[PDB]
């Protein structure tokens, strides 16, 4: 109810069983946040000046426009998913505006590239929070620099305890220009000023949710009318409801279950644990393995049957299915809940999928913000064929059961093994290349 | 022509408008013989700056990007149901693109969005007169060495003189449309084949619009054909090549209108006298109708009628325009014309439910300029007929004198049917409409 940053409305409805996952979710998050001291954590701003490049109007009323309406957008997709109004805390001053640290730096445009417009803005950065006792390196900042398209960066990075966003500040830009549906002018991009001011702010939402540790998630046939996923293609469609041109940008189930253990979204400071690593994609991660994973063949998907064998507190189970060829743009996922012995049960689908192979990651959620992930090598159709996952059972059975353990070395070498002993036959040689690959990961 | 990528063709043209296609260019070629021949070609000029050297390869990278939008156009003419037509390019001997080479001695910092555009004109302008060409008598595609946020993309024009804006990036080319891998890093989460559609595609838009042409959005009567090149296509050009829909399409309403373009046809008709510019890009004349009806169906109306032919004219072209809409949210229907003038079309829009809706009647002339005609019309799911029976009892002499160009008359009437029978319920809400047309 918050006009005065044009607040987005909520465009969609959650799928029961996701919110029943996200009740079981927070509930384990609690028992586990109980006794643990509270955090303080805020997302900082640092606006970013150049030497022929200075602040533009009103940058500090626009952007504690645009903020709230990210911060109220994050709290209202959170809640939406079955979660707590979750959102991050911003820094306000005496008046209750956002506190915003101006940094400059002092070099023309002509000294400045797309390679080099992130590390630099971001030095500005830490030296001004250095200054006023923030240190970079252990908060979530977000850095907004003045600069233009071609020069400028629009990127985030980070994990659940650290992270960083890049935005580029643009003259009146602003969540009211949302409604506005006059075409720009002389542009490359033949598109209105709402939906640029779209592409403006809902990528920063984008940022942010790449800063606090979330990959890209593409849309599912289980959400065919809630609109794009924010961290798919829903940066381009934040807030397109008030030019009524679709249902915008929703917060997918599985993002805010990765969420949902960030401390800057629950409050609470849990530490990291020691064996946290980074990894290809965003996020910390840690060893993990199963008691049995078996991926069981439906019609145009996959039924999903599993134990995680849990040496930590975990609160839910990601699945998500990659395309060969494509981005992570075109992946979708699902949730599931995790009982106390570790048991899960999901299914997820890709209907109209002809590739026939296809990678699953199967992502477990730990209480203390990190995740487990195994890539498994699966086959997908219409029809459900069976004889697929038949064979991987009779060759591959030992494979999978070292690989779903963690043994890497020891599954390539029972890999070797089958290669070398049934090599030859058609229903075998086909799912060789594609567990190479998988083990790789 | 592998070499600059060639796109497909990825639709299929309705017959009906084939067949208008092929009596429109039987027309045509009537107006046109014992006609001089055009020698008119599309120039390119490449625009550097004092910090804006020219980009690696851009002579073989817009030699293939030109020579792709050149058989863009021929085969999507074709495809219509014309001859290949399109625009020449410059040859030179080893039959490349002919690239002339601008200079601006001012950095790139004084350059605007506002500015790039009219600066780099005049700077194509001078290289052009140096060479015996007259800017303001020819279509010129002016490349600029600029960013985004500073350099222009722009066009505009009409059938015998026009100007295209666009700027040039690293490695841009036709080549680049099968690209999937993802720019990364910018404002845009586009990927690179992606973003070569943008560059190349507007570009084909770009000079669509220096050729005279209006946007024109999609139709209910081509849901498969992709997005129209002058309506949205611009972001579709190519799309084909990465399988991610059917890419763009060349209207046939637009297709009927480049017909008449001398540089597309290569016959140097003379403009008339009295072409002058209007609201819309083109050149416009003076036109009137001796009878006008719209009969309302379903989702649509049909529209017969006689144009009162007082020059060769080839065509007809109806526009739906909603309110509260941009020119991208219109939907166009092309016809033919016959000698005395008759013409018997139909324009849909379903899903609609405005009631109320405007109509544009463009008549094609032969000497490539057009006529253009307000009307204010009534359209509904179920085909309803009692708005459009209440229209032709009262507004009788204002249809009359509006489709004639007596404006003044036509207001005159208007207030009399407002002073006379206003306040009747099958009236009044004509009434709004009405002067809203009635000053477009
Ligand atoms: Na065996
Ligand atoms: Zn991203
Ligand atoms: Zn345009």
């Amino acid at each position: 109810r918050g006009a005065e940053f044009t607040r987005l409305p909520v465009s969609w409805t959650v799928n029961p069983r996701d919110a029943a996952n996200a009740r079981a979710a927070w509930k384990t998050l609690s028992a586990y946040h109980r006794g643990k001291p509270k955090s303080s954590r805020k997302l900082h701003v640092v606006y970013v000046t150049f030497k022929d490049r200075p602040a533009l109007e009103g940058y500090r009323e626009r952007y504690d426009h645009i903020l709230k309406n990210i911060q109220a957008y994050y709290a209202d997709q959170m809640q939406a998913n079955g979660f707590p109004p979750l959102t991050f805390q911003l820094d306000l001053d005496e008046r209750g505006k956002l506190v915003i640290h101006d940094a400059y730096v002092d070099k023309p445009m002509s000294e400045m590239s797309v390679q080099s417009s992130g590390p630099v803005s971001r030095e500005a950065a830490r030296k001004v929070l250095a200054s006023k006792g923030i240190d970079i390196e252990k908060e979530h900042v977000l850095v907004v620099c003045q600069l233009p398209d071609g020069v400028g960066p629009y990127y985030g990075g980070g994990f659940s305890h650290q992270g960083t966003g890049w935005t580029c500040d643009q003259e009146g830009l602003d969540p009211a220009s949302f409604l506005d549906t006059e075409m720009m002018q002389g542009g490359r991009f033949k598109v209105t000023r709402g939906k640029n001011a779209t592409i403006y702010i809902g990528g920063t939402a984008h940022e942010l949710g790449h800063s606090f540790g979330l990959p890209h998630t593409g849309d599912g046939w289980n959400y065919p009318d809630a609109g794009a996923s924010l961290m798919g293609h829903g940066n381009s469609t934040y807030g397109d409801e008030l030019r009524h041109e679709g249902k915008g940008a929703y917060l997918a189930p599985t993002d805010a279950l990765k969420l949902a253990s960030v401390p800057l979204f629950n409050g609470v400071e849990t530490e990291l644990p020691a064996d946290a690593s980074f990894g290809r994609m965003l996020g910390k991660y840690v060893p993990g393995s199963f008691e049995r994973l078996e991926a069981i063949p439906v019609k145009d998907g996959l039924r999903l049957k599993g134990r995680v064998h849990l040496t930590r507190p975990a609160y839910g189970i990601v699945a998500h299915l990659d395309p060969p060829g494509g981005s992570d743009y075109d992946s979708n996922a699902v949730g599931a809940s995790l009982d106390e012995k570790g048991e899960f049960d999901l299914t997820i689908c890709r209907p109209g999928y002809k590739g026939g192979f296809i990678e699953m990651r199967v992502a477990v959620l730990n209480c203390d913000s990190t995740r487990s992930m195994i890539t498994l090598p699966v086959w997908m159709d219409a029809r459900g064929t069976k004889a697929p996952s038949l064979a991987q059972i009779v060759y591959f059975g030992d494979v999978q059961n070292l690989w779903i353990r963690g043994r890497t070395e020891e599954a390539r070498k029972a890999l070797a093994e089958v290669e070398r002993r049934h090599g030859s036959r058609s229903e075998v040689k086909e799912w060789l290349p594609v567990w190479k690959r998988a083990l790789g990961r």
